[PDB]
């Protein structure tokens, strides 16, 4: 029915216990041919309660992690040392494939909600995580090496090894903290569109190094109840829109001619293909996050509103031949709307 | 039978009316595995009678347009203004995805014949065009937005909108002109091969910016009745050869060993895979256009003729062991032909 | 059963005669979904007896050739001249697609063993070779051109042509020498890991131009009977490991959790996916060659041994929560092994 809509019920549970959970969105091109260009990306969601730890592991994919709610302490381990980063809501950072890391929710009363965008390359569309410790689910990967191999490697009898490293200590991979380059924020720059109905912050590869290698753009959208983000479309970027807070009424048009409309609730996701005109209304105060792939050189073209409206650049004789009304009639209509980008949805 | 030949009857009609037409070549890998490397490209042809207009629309693909015959006025619309370019025969220009544009045939007695090479990325192998105006075939895309959405966007009652913008004015997307970076030419530089039998002009990514991002080379070939373009092959570039004027006898060799030969008439197309030796004879005076994909660093290696013949660089003892005749016998034979590139097909 | 193991019996014979042979490894993703990232590469092996010649031909693929044993004289022919390179064991060179070339084994008592890594782009996963001379198997490609075409091209009656060029002289493409940028070596730099149990030499794209365009890393591994290359994994590079001399016991771990182990004999090949931990023991003195694809920025992370061990960078409280033993117990165990990279397999 509507191939660009991914409701939260379409995420799959990798792990869940009383301290948090890890879910993975179904493959973008799982049951549609329309999203072939997104086959190398996977979206994950990590949520954990206070004073919890996600145990050390490395992923086989490059990850872009965004703190959607809360605060976290992220530790990146290298062969020669380690890097510790304190993440705030709205903070983003790229964890390269193969870097072991663990995450901590240090807050005493706030939950951690993190969005992980995965860019796969080893096996297109597949993300694997290698955890160092054994648990109910799965034994430590170190455990699959032969005794001989292990004994020689560490230079200790198998005994010391299976007791100090391989034995199952914890139950899951999210555990309770024993009861005793750099990240960037999506709001570190003025918004690009900002008025009394809405605000849009956006970081593009041309301005940020970590995004430059991924060819990804990131954006933070906030709108007031009843406001409307007017019909527009992206020239190059296909955008994965994530509903963070609030409810949104989204209308997407694509090519015979189809209208895909839906109301997104927190957790829901809608993918906006490059070139498709789209518009959305804040059915309530809302915040959304957007990840745009194929981002280099994207341009947003507006179809309504005063500023950046392409329809307003079409000359009169052309517009006369283009639309029903006369040149003067169309040019006036396009003037009625005084506001740009975000308008009143009343 | 012959997988690299696309006869004009294999183009498909998108739109046609008394003022012109738009056709799209079938997918290169439609019924052959052999052209997987061309799956992201589509070739289109636009032809229109005098004093006609192709209505404003944006495409979801990057387009390379070539004026094959006539003259045109192309207008590129941006959110802040517009650019107008007057195109002559042999003129080429790249229209980036998402840029709305319209085309005019200003001539009073000459037809417009334009070749559009499409480089897809949103949905590999698919080109979509979004037209602003409604017509018999399809309503304006603006029309698929809800009234509410439209009313708020423009700030006008739905009434003014459906009359000034969405109502069906024109019948098709090619209409009669009311009865009242920059483009480059394929001949802007001396030809690379030029003698009394033929001439070859060629623009490569290493010399032109717009071609640099597409990794495409373009070439214009003209030969005299009876002349022969001697056996040679391209090291990296796979070339789509388009028969513009005249008739051509083409012989293509590929690997068990196969000879694909055919006579191309105006409109016909033959694809020359990198490495395959190829040769062709002008059954009459002729002009052809070539679009080479995977162009960076292409090298043409000649198998006959005096200049740039690889066979003439093989040393004598090797050639002796390589061919039947003696070293001296082969080296002489290779001398018989005094001319290079283009020779006499008598 | 074990999808990453390619035993020498899986190579296929292209050509074989009393003077040598040419074999081609089956497609990496032939019967496994797991190696999609390797579908564009093919591995070939060329072996020839003394004073032999492999006849001139061009390939439609870029080739990386490595001299595994012996010495060779390689001649690269261009349209304007020729380049001759003398290759020694351990020498590597890239032959671009479309460059005709021939190879000679000048030694009087030593065989030539060359590994050819093919990077395809015309038809992903397919390598074609165009030989200039006709033989039992296949006629010269020049022979598929029409007489007319040939006569005009060379300017000689068909007679002189079919006798001097097209007639079948030799029997195969490897013949006996009539009884009368630049290549680089894998050891041109100090090894990166070097002790009394093993040595590892490695050339990465960041340090070598020819490798830079292929995004390939190359490495030469030599280990003493009984030594062990400790558990470690590659962050980005998927590595094709080729068993040159000796026997190796390899243990590879991948993700439910699987242990793929095997002993490699000379000629055998094992593919190590990025991120999978791997370890191997020299069942006898041994030399192996590795070709790593997706090489840019690869990092090797060690799981045992003193130097570059990631497990040793995990802080104590974390390790306590991560592993069974206490922080102190794990940190000590990880100290038992005094040596790094290569240890004793006794």
């Amino acid at each position: 029915n509507n191939p660009y809509l991914f409701r939260s019920n379409k995420f799959l549970t990798l792990f869940k216990n009383q301290h948090g959970s890890l879910r993975l969105l179904q493959r973008f091109n799982e049951d549609t041919e329309k999203l072939e260009n997104l086959r190398d990306y996977r979206v994950l969601e990590y949520c954990s309660k206070p004073n919890t730890l996600l145990l050390p592991h490395h992923s086989d994919s490059d990850l872009l992690v965004l703190v959607l709610e809360g605060q976290a302490i992220l530790v990146l381990v290298n062969p020669d040392g380690r890097d510790t980063y304190k993440l705030d809501q709205g903070d983003a950072i790229k964890i390269q494939a193969g870097t072991p890391f663990y995450l901590i929710n240090p807050d005493n009363n706030q939950n951690l909600r993190i969005l992980k965008f995965a860019i796969t390359f080893r096996r297109p569309g597949t993300v694997e995580d290698f955890f160092l410790s054994s648990t109910k689910r799965l034994p430590s990967y170190l455990s699959a090496f032969s005794k001989n191999f292990l004994e020689a490697s560490y230079d200790s009898p198998y005994d010391e090894i299976e007791q100090t490293l391989l034995q199952e200590e914890q139950e899951g991979v999210i555990v309770k903290m024993p009861k005793d380059d750099k990240p960037f924020n999506l709001r570190s720059r003025d918004p690009i569109y900002s008025n009394n109905y809405g605000k849009l912050y956006e970081i593009t590869p041309e301005k940020n190094s970590q995004l430059r290698d991924l060819d990804i753009l990131l954006n933070c959208l906030q709108m007031n109840e009843g406001a409307l983000f007017v019909p527009h479309y992206n020239s190059r970027a296909t955008v994965i829109l994530v509903a963070n807070e609030g409810r949104a009424e989204v209308e997407l048009v694509g090519l015979q001619l189809r209208r895909y409309a839906a109301t997104l609730s927190e957790g829901d996701i809608i993918v906006i293909p490059s070139s498709f005109p789209v518009a959305l209304k804040a059915a309530s105060d809302l915040n959304m996050v957007g990840i745009g792939v194929n981002a280099e050189n994207n341009e947003r073209n507006f179809l309504a509103g005063h500023k950046e409206n392409v329809i307003r650049q079409i000359p009169r004789q052309v517009s006369d031949l283009t639309f029903p009304g006369s040149g003067e009639e169309v040019e006036e209509l396009l003037e009625n709307q005084k506001e740009s980008y975000f308008v009143d949805g009343q």
